[PDB]
């Protein structure tokens, strides 16, 4: 929220906006009335309140809808959401690097801001305590879904 910084304002709207309105994320009533066409994965972290279950579909080699419901913070929501938003309409391969790339930079490694883009604001996490499970709690399930 601080100003000295230029990074640390704007970072912390993105987290805010992705997480008091995220993007992908679908009520319970809403998933269960998904298509059959949808694949699902639920991750529970017991260092927070965080469980949420992803719903990926495939067309063709291309994941053409992401949605994510259930509990969780700013830093699952976020990371999630933004995470939902990338992987789009791209295809099952190039997003299984995404999610490795992203898990080095949220293990305080190289990561490239082209790449990563807005998973950029947490480069950083691994700094705060107890909030590297809440960014990689909802990655880890769409890294399930993308392989089996
Ligand atoms: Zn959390």
């Amino acid at each position: 929220m601080g100003y000295f910084s230029d990074d640390e304002a704007q970072s912390r709207k993105l987290i805010l906006d992705h997480y008091e309105i995220p993007d992908n994320k679908i009520s319970e009533d809403e998933a269960s009335k998904l298509n059959d066409i949808y694949v699902s994965f639920n991750n529970r972290t017991a260092s927070c309140i965080d469980n949420l279950t992803l719903y990926l579909k495939e067309e063709n080699g291309i994941i053409v809808d992401v949605k994510f419901s259930g509990i969780g913070c700013a830093i699952s929501t976020a990371s999630t959401d933004i995470f939902c938003t990338m992987i789009k309409n791209k295809k099952v391969n190039d997003i299984s690097d995404l999610i490795r790339k992203y898990f080095n930079m949220i293990d305080g490694d190289s990561f490239n801001e082209e790449e990563l883009q807005y998973l950029s604001v947490f480069k950083n996490i691994s700094k705060q305590l107890n909030r590297i499970k809440c960014a990689k709690v909802g990655i880890v399930a769409i890294e399930q879904l993308v392989t089996k």
